[PDB]
């Protein structure tokens, strides 16, 4: 569990996502595929873009990320309650994705990497920590929700 006050300081640099989704999201998904490329592979979609500046480019890329965004966002604003977001999440990546908690550990190390890039100021050690914890608390649900539908 997280504290009344550090779900605060997730919430309080969230807002800030908020102003530019599709900007904030682009960027972390690029530095996910650009620091682990592996990851690019289960984006039959995405396997095509070659560059940096063509991952820009692509509207494609861009509206996925509002969309990974968006359910994250959903999530965190539960503070902890998020068993009915969550569900969905789990149920596709056990059954379809088949995304590994691995990759779902690369992904959050972007969050936090983009975050930090664009918010230092409200982005210190303590919101830093925090924003750690709760990504750490879905990964956790996420996992446990996996191996319930037979996924590791
Ligand atoms: C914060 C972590 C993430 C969130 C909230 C998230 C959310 C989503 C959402 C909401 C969708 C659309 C519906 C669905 O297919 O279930 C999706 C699709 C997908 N996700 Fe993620 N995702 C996350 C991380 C990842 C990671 C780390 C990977 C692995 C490399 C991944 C691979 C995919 C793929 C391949 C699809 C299919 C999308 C498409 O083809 O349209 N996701 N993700």
């Amino acid at each position: 569990v997280l504290s009344e006050g550090e779900w605060q300081l997730v919430l309080h640099v969230w807002a800030k996502v908020e102003a530019d989704v599709a900007g904030h999201g682009q960027d972390i998904l690029i530095r996910l595929f650009k620091s682990h490329p592996e990851t690019l592979e289960k984006f039959d979609r995405f396997k095509h873009l070659k560059t940096e500046a063509e991952m820009k480019a692509s509207e494609d890329l861009k509206k996925h990320g509002v969309t990974v965004l968006t359910a994250l966002g959903a999530i965190l604003k539960k503070k902890g309650h998020h068993e009915a977001e969550l569900k969905p999440l789990a149920q596709s990546g056990a059954t379809k994705h088949k995304i590994p908690i691995k990759y779902l550990e690369f992904i959050s190390e972007a969050i936090i990497h983009v975050l930090h890039s664009r918010h230092p100021g409200d982005f210190g050690a303590d919101a830093q920590g925090a924003m750690n914890k709760a990504l750490e608390l879905f990964r956790k649900d996420i996992a446990a929700k996996y191996k319930e539908l037979g996924y590791q």
